[PDB]
């Protein structure tokens, strides 16, 4: 994008339909971390693990 770094294309698991558990913010930055792990209870694609692992 042109102020969106979506890089899918080497995203194997966003071919198979995978969810993006991050922000626009984080998933830019760390789209193929945020890939990892998808959590199989609440699937909650708005809430975002990344900014959520800055709790300290
Ligand atoms: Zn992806
Ligand atoms: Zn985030």
């Amino acid at each position: 994008g042109a102020m969106g770094m979506r890089n899918l294309d080497e995203c194997e698991v966003c071919r198979d339909g995978g969810e993006l558990f991050c922000c626009d913010t984080c998933s830019r930055v760390f789209h193929e971390d945020c890939h990892i792990p998808p959590v199989e209870a609440e699937r909650t694609p708005w809430n975002c693990i990344f900014c959520r692992m800055k709790e300290s």
